[PDB]
């Protein structure tokens, strides 16, 4: 185990952000002073499940989930979690002391939440940040006017590739990361199951290579993993949380692709300093996410245990491995000839290449609009949006086996009638 | 008339580099990045309502519920709340071009999530911000990091006192403010209705005159204003929004005293311009505000209208009223010549002048020192919470202060 400077990876700003200087601490109890519950107009709830179950708030539930609550989230939602991180992840931090990267959980309003605090907190303008592009367009357009330079590390069908970012990393020496001047990169970001746009998710063994990189030229590990409950091999690959024996990775966790995107709740996973700072600028923008919300899940999670909650999971992922199935199946039928594309090991889309066609945007904002389809141009996953793209990115979300059969029967006669 | 606003003297390098989403250029689509909502475990609702009503989601309503939905809030809200604003203030705004600061508005996760924002989209570090102490612990929080130096101007009980800010100000030439050089303060904030933590309210006719100061020196006003729905004579007092004929007000409303504090659901309303700003900065950090929570309110404001409104917020005025009372009642009986104090024109919070004392359960009393830029300064001061406590707990707890307050003279 490194030590860590985590100095190093917050901002003045973030640094600057001190605790408010306002038995079992709980709301119920400590909530005297903040305004008076029996004043909102919602009483009592009852929330149908699926399997013909039922989450219910009585009249004092439903008092705590109207009231505010605690900047990192619900306590009983943090415990249930960070016993899943455990089960999930067995992260080598769990036991190290807080100033040596102590695992510590946030719930956020969604992960992005999250990743936004990370960012804000670390990148100072002309930061170097490393990823792979294509990436997620929220990421980029939350990156861009933090003003750090952004180095694309070359990915292909199993993530980023090592020797790709060994070939980066090389412009420095790895001592150069003691030299703030030498401007060695902050981080490193990756969506290592089921990348969006490409579908494409990083191998146990590549993840090690990434973390070795990590630990030598000395950057900490984003990793945003939305679809980690997503990934079709039910063997998960190993997490760089469950490898992060230095305390260098941030993870962000999202409900939202199995649990619910509207309601906002997500989590980070990471080293207790770092963290903290988060919480920090949490606690002066939202405050907390949404009592309510937290407590429908608290309370769903709670009810259906930890193997309850992973037969769920396992459920999405059947459905989504059956229209992953219909989708290839339609592409195999259309477009074999006319465009290349990777089984799509996590998530919802598949990542088309358009073969002997330099751009996509007119064929899709013309002429497949015209046609009743569309399907999305790649020129939104890179940082210059203005370059070509010959990819588009379709969704396996929702479409019919039907509906899968027209769109890629008109994509294939445009691609013939373009060529 | 209306003045010329130049609102990037207002919007950071970060916060003007922001852009839109290229998703928003947008039937079979495979176009869409949203999950599928059926998948979902939550399937309807069924929650109960004040006065014996109900608010249904159904299973398509409750799939709209569980997704995700547009960043400045779901249409049905924005629009109620629009047309509660262009009643309540008639921003003079309202039909401005966008460029000129038409009025704008965003749902926000918490109204604190857009003050935030707002400080973020202005504050360099050492520009020169001017409020009222003691001013909100989260309003100081949120300012410290950003590194601007904090102008206190004096204030009294009826808030700002505009002579203050007036002779602040003339340290000043009015044309300074187009001198980067100078640092002319680039917004004032205060909360106008029940400060927290003095109870004090600003009178109709210091925001008129802090008005034309604003504009003299061409500052923005930041009107933090979670207790406007919380005044107790009933009588309003017009809002910085309403005089607001140059674009210069950015508002803040809660729903945190009358509707629900846990929801995190309030709205800011401001000039198109810097409420854009704002936008994008939400697009990518919490992306919108719970889509269930907003349709909770959505239709319980649909179903009210705006008489079942008013007649909510006149049940919780005289809920707080009453509660005044008896803190009040109780401060009488246990604190005099111990102690001095206003009595508060809105909110929740009486504030307590230990006599004597120079530094400082039932009712949550803090000290003033978290109140203030300097919280390590000693404050005579108490903040007496009345949400909550009963009349027996204040007597207890008033008790209990007069019994400290004499042993340590
Ligand atoms: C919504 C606001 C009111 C809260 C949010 C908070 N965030 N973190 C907290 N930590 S705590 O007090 O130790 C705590 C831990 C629990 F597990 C349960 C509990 F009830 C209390 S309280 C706040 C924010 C800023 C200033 C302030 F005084 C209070
Ligand atoms: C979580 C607990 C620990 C807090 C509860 C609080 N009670 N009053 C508060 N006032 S505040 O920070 O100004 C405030 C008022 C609002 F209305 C909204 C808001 F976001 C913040 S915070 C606490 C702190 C100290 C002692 C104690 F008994 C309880
Ligand atoms: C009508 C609006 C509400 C929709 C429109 C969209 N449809 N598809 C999208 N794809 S995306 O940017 O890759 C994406 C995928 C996710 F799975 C989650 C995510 F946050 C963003 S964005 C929306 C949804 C979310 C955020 C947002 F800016 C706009
Ligand atoms: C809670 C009661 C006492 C109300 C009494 C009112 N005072 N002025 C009002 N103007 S209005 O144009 O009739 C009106 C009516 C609506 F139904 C909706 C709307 F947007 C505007 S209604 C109140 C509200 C806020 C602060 C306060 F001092 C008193």
């Amino acid at each position: 185990a490194m030590e860590m400077n985590y100095a190093r990876f917050i901002t003045a700003a973030s640094a600057a952000r001190n605790p408010s200087p306002i038995g079992p601490k709980s709301m119920i109890s400590l909530a005297g002073g903040l305004p008076n519950p029996n004043m909102f107009p919602f009483k009592t709830a009852v929330i149908t499940v699926e399997n013909g179950k039922t989450i219910q708030f009585g009249e004092e539930m439903m008092k705590r989930a109207l009231q505010y609550s605690p900047s990192a989230g619900i306590p009983e939602l943090l415990s249930w979690l960070k016993q899943l991180q455990i089960k999930l992840h067995n992260p080598p931090t769990i036991h190290y002391p807080p100033s040596q990267g102590q695992m510590d959980l946030c719930v956020t309003s969604g992960s992005q939440q999250g990743l936004c605090k990370v960012f804000e907190m670390i990148i100072n303008p002309g930061d170097n940040v490393l990823l792979d592009e294509p990436a997620y367009s929220g990421t980029l357009q939350s990156l861009h006017p933090l003003g750090c330079n952004i180095i694309n590390v070359a990915s292909d069908e199993s993530g980023i590739v090592p020797d790709s970012l060994r070939d980066i990393l090389s412009r420095w020496k790895p001592e150069d990361a003691k030299n703030p001047q030498k401007n060695t990169p902050k981080f490193l970001y990756t969506v290592p199951n089921g990348n969006n746009p490409t579908g494409n998710s990083l191998t146990s063994e590549r993840k090690k290579e990434i973390y070795e990189l990590a630990r030598k030229y000395d950057f900490l590990i984003i990793e945003d993993d939305p679809y980690y409950f997503l990934q079709f091999n039910k063997f998960r690959v190993p997490t760089f949380l469950s490898m992060d024996v230095d305390g260098r990775v941030i993870r962000a966790d999202s409900f939202s692709k199995i649990i619910s995107s509207g309601l906002r709740i997500g989590f980070l996973t990471g080293p207790k300093p770092l963290i903290e700072r988060v919480i920090l600028h949490i606690q002066v923008s939202t405050l907390h996410p949404s009592t309510f919300n937290q407590l429908m899940i608290s309370q769903l999670l709670h009810e259906w245990g930890e193997e309850g909650f992973m037969a769920h999971v396992d459920r999405v992922i059947d459905f989504y491995s059956n229209q992953k199935d219909a989708i290839l199946a339609a592409a195999d039928k259309w477009l074999t000839g006319l465009a290349e594309w990777h089984v799509p090991a996590a998530g919802m889309f598949l990542w088309i290449k358009v073969k002997g066609i330099n751009d996509v945007k007119e064929l899709i904002e013309e002429k497949a609009v015209k046609m009743g389809v569309l399907m999305l141009p790649g020129n939104a996953f890179y940082v210059d949006s203005s370059a070509p793209s010959p990819y588009l990115r379709a969704s396996f979300s929702s479409a019919s086996p039907e509906q899968m059969d027209v769109a890629f029967q008109v994509l294939a006669q445009l691609i013939k009638e373009s060529l």
